[PDB]
């Protein structure tokens, strides 16, 4: 089954369950992870897992950090991890902004429509 | 497509698309409404709309009012409506509680 928290992250941020799972996979990782480690674990293409990580990183839910300027292919190399305080701060802030934007919109529906 | 608010009510109260429309049909009415006109409007049987109205009233999302005990076979007759202040206060409070409960839960998961 899925927790209440999983269902909430999915709604707030428009993420599929796996993307949500990915956050918790990284939160309970001892080491930082690159694209190719994640693509092999999750059994998917680098393009797919890159899209998800990118969406998680833009939203500030995971950390994306450069560990090399040139990698075997001459491109920068990034690792992905979860910062526990940052993660908790981001969600809390997002949740307060969602509640306020909702109540405001509700007010307009229920009283001014 | 679906309104974000409609999306929120579906998520919060486990309601389908038609239940939210039912709530808004009541909200936007100038009068209380009986099951016969609502069954007709929502194109379902009286039993079905009656079951839905009863479950929405037990969620507190709408109000019910018994107006007669003299339906066929002594079955009660009800009217349904939405108390606009109470609905605002309910959803507002439920939203605030959902967020605090969520933040507490993942505070213990991220840290404890």
């Amino acid at each position: 089954k899925k927790t209440q928290i999983e269902k909430l992250l999915e709604f707030m941020y428009g993420l599929n369950e796996k993307e949500v799972q990915l956050i918790f996979r990284l939160l309970y990782s001892d080491t930082k992870l690159n694209i190719e480690e994640l693509a092999e674990e999750f059994k998917v293409s680098k393009a797919l897992i890159s899209k998800s990580l990118s969406e998680l990183a833009n939203k500030g839910l995971i950390e994306r950090e450069k560990v090399s300027n040139e990698g075997r292919k001459g491109r920068p190399i990034y690792v992905y991890y979860v910062d526990r305080e940052q993660l908790f701060k981001r969600i809390s802030r997002d949740l307060e902004e969602l509640v306020q934007a909702s109540i405001a919109k509700l007010k307009e529906y229920i009283f001014k429509s």
